[PDB]
């Protein structure tokens, strides 16, 4: 069929999903719901049908799927409601505020036989796909250390991202993208996590963080988000047994430097090269989502992967708060103590 | 004419350079040289320097006031305690000892014999570091709360005895001591916690690099890193404060400072395409929101190490490199090694 999607939450990302979803082959934006009149008015201006309630969205038999782009605390119940009403769900990152909440959603999805997919759009980021190529094709030999940094100097945007109750802060906002990229790329269990949160801005939520992650296969990674950074460190810095790579910024500027376990290095005998062309990740998120609904393809963004990321986020919070190194992503649910 | 006579013990790379360094001081000269190898004793003689046949002979010489110890790390403690007992003041190369307890022993002996022991922490005078010290003290970027200090290169481990655990080899003990000493000299706060990971990417029995994340009791954080397998270098300094950020790229002292203005609060950045999404928060701030400044002139550290050493001997000045500071660094190195070997975060 031509699948019909309703946007639930017509804010900054929700309104951009009209563009994204419409770009897919057999998917259409059918309507919108938002609790704010001004947001509903803006959607009406683009010709979009406005629903009176969320209940009205779910009762509409013409609607095949919903996109949930609300603040982070509402995601879970909205998703569960949708799936219980027979609707497939695309949910904005971070899907839930705890890993146990995703499990519950996955239970519902399995029971009603409807699909739930996290919007992890940044696996398609070109900078990341250049790193993916390098990692897979051994451009700098065995890549054993990765540094992934998103720096800005604008603080925390909007309203709800400042608040703990709405799943605010930068681990949840940007950290989930970079952690999802890391775990998508590296096929290895997490051996250890240490972390520090930034409260430089004096908010009740983190305005940035750093985490040091070691994998079972010996790969180490540093993942960093900052909002108080008036000079930026590079987007990517990666070390391999046969070279080093850098990607400075979103403009994809950078280079590789290679020597002409590791051989004894010398700075006098090196060659500088361009970054390779990005790896392919095909099709787009929304085309893959339609393929998944049609049962023609396996999902690129798997709920099992998303689950591991949430546990990792839970490990990061536990590690920063106790100022300890944690030695698995298991055991941070705090159900029993 | 009241010149202190210094003997160089260990005529290797640094020991031969100490001839030049000690000679530049006002009231101190190089009386001569001892090395355990006859090859190195000949080499010193062929630079017109007096040579001793034994370390015992240096220490028996009434004309000698002080010794400079520039031997591999495992021999520092015995040679220092010997010189002290013989009534000689001591300058010892970094890292002074391989354990913190060893330095406490030397400190005890120096006190008992009423002689001075000083660590050669020469990189406290580094121009790049003194720029950071200027920024830190003058609040150039407001209150500096996070510092990242990195020495990267792709030349591996140099020599020699530095490849071996027995002789206190590896990068923590080589470059780490300089960077950690800089940090602890700058920050007037006790270390609260340390996590660390070592690099063994070259396959040696000692570390070819490390990274550590340090937190102080006053909330200041630091990341210190040395790497010898980095074909691309990250900046020498990257520092963050309540009112700006600074960067020193390299030893050439290139870099800048970027600070917020009072107009940043009422302005809004114009979004860019960042990967698959539009971003406002990670977009450059609007033109009105920031000021870009040159790095300041470096703070003054005066006088030179060796003139300060003489001033300490003449009892006219306190030491710049204090032994208690050197002790806290060695305790930090011990915390780092423990943190990395147990894969834990070490507290105190
Ligand atoms: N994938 C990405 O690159 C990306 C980018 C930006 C935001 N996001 C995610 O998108 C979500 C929303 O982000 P945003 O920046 O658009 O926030 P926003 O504040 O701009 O939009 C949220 C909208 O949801 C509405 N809303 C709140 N509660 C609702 C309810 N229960 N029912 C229906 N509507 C409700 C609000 O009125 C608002 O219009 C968050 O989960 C965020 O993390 C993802
Ligand atoms: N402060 C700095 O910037 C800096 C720079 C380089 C080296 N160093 C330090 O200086 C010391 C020596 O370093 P190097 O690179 O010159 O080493 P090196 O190998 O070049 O020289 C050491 C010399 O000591 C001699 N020696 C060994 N055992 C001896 C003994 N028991 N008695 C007398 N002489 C002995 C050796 O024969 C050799 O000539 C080390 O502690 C190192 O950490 C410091
Ligand atoms: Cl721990
Ligand atoms: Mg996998
Ligand atoms: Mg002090």
């Amino acid at each position: 069929k031509k699948y019909q999607l309703v946007i639930v939450g017509y804010g900054g990302m929700g309104s951009y999903h009209v563009t994204l979803a419409s770009a897919a082959d057999n998917l259409e934006v059918h309507g919108v719901f938002d609790i704010l009149a001004e947001k509903r008015e803006a959607a009406a201006q683009k010709g979009l049908k406005i629903y009176e309630s969320y209940e009205a969205v779910l009762a509409d038999e013409k609607v095949d799927a919903v996109l949930i782009a609300t603040p982070n605390d509402s995601h879970k119940e909205l998703a569960i409601s949708a799936l219980e009403a027979g609707k497939h769900v695309v949910c904005e990152k971070p899907v839930t505020m705890t890993s146990e909440d995703l499990l519950a959603i996955m239970d519902v999805a399995k029971r009603v036989n409807k699909h739930f997919m996290v919007h992890q759009n940044r696996r398609w980021d070109e900078d990341f796909l250049i790193i993916k190529e390098m990692f897979e094709q051994k451009t700098i030999g065995e890549m054993f250390h990765l540094e992934s940094r998103v720096h800005g100097a604008n603080g925390i945007p909007g309203d709800w991202r400042h608040l703990k109750a709405h799943g605010g802060g930068m681990v949840l906002d940007w950290g989930v993208h970079l952690l999802d990229q890391l775990l998508f790329l590296v096929d290895s269990n997490v051996k250890s996590v240490s972390a520090n949160l930034s409260f430089a801005l004096g908010d009740e939520v983190d305005d940035g963080f750093v985490t040091f992650i070691t994998f079972e296969n010996g790969i180490t990674a540093q993942i960093e988000v900052g909002t108080t950074n008036f000079i930026k460190l590079p987007r990517w810095y990666v070390k391999g047994t046969e070279g080093t790579g850098i990607i400075h910024d979103w403009d994809l500027s950078g280079e590789i430097v290679k020597p002409t376990t590791m051989a004894p290095p010398s700075e006098e005998a090196t060659n500088t090269l361009s970054l390779p062309a990005p790896a392919k990740l095909a099709p787009s998120f929304y085309n893959n989502f339609v393929d998944v609904l049609n049962n023609t393809s396996e999902p690129i963004v798997q709920n099992e992967e998303v689950y591991q990321v949430l546990k990792l986020i839970e490990a990061i919070f536990e590690a920063a708060e106790t100022n300890r190194t944690v030695h698995s992503i298991e055991g941070h649910h705090h159900h029993h103590h």
